[PDB]
């Protein structure tokens, strides 16, 4: 009678389904380059 | 970005290099003297 119960299981481990997101790591990159120029661009206006 | 405007305005206010003469007022004063005597000559003439 459990094995029904594990049905449901099964599918609940199956279900997740958008979990590896690695270019999320590359609008991460994006921002930290963008964000990188943000570092810097008063010191354009400094050295000026 | 505005400070560099502001760099040429402090310099602005600077560059002014010609402002208090005063013995301008000292020219003036000789002015103010010899014709002073202009004033008069005519009443040297005058006397005589």
């Amino acid at each position: 009678f459990t094995l029904i119960e594990l049905m449901i299981v099964v599918a609940i481990i199956g279900i997740l389904a958008a979990i590896a997101i690695p270019q999320y790591q590359n609008y991460v990159a994006r921002s930290e380059g963008a964000s990188a120029l943000a570092s810097v661009n008063p010191l354009k206006t400094t050295v000026e």
